[PDB]
């Protein structure tokens, strides 16, 4: 699988985004879909994912309540809906393929989007 992220961008705390990532030469089916976040010095970070084509989400302890995870009908796009935001949320976020089973370390996706920036000023 080929991901891009788009969605991204610069707004002030408490606004949304909308992060999708989409999938080239094949859907998403048989693959755990997963997003993660780099923040300026800091490692890569699980953020959320989505597997079994939805029987499973994930979501960070930092994060949950406030972005949802969802995929299409045609499972081409995985989507990140991001509310409530606030400045620490700020990062390159990242768009996550893997086959096999929905684990929260970066080390074992396979396929990787080139990112996408999130800014979130106060």
């Amino acid at each position: 699988v080929q991901l891009q992220e788009s969605g991204g961008g610069l707004v002030q705390a408490g606004g949304s985004l909308r992060l999708s990532c989409a999938a080239s030469g094949q859907t998403f089916s048989g693959y755990v879909t997963g997003w993660f976040r780099q923040a300026p010095g800091k490692e890569r970070e699980f953020v959320a994912l989505i597997a079994w084509s939805g029987g499973r989400l994930y979501y960070a302890d930092s994060v949950q309540g406030r972005f949802t995870i969802s995929r299409d009908n045609a499972e081409t796009t995985v989507y990140l809906q991001m509310n409530s935001l606030k400045p620490e949320d700020t990062a390159v976020y990242y768009c996550a393929a893997k086959r096999g089973g929905a684990v929260t370390a970066a080390e074992w996706y396979d396929y990787w989007g080139q990112g996408t920036q999130v800014t979130v000023s106060s």
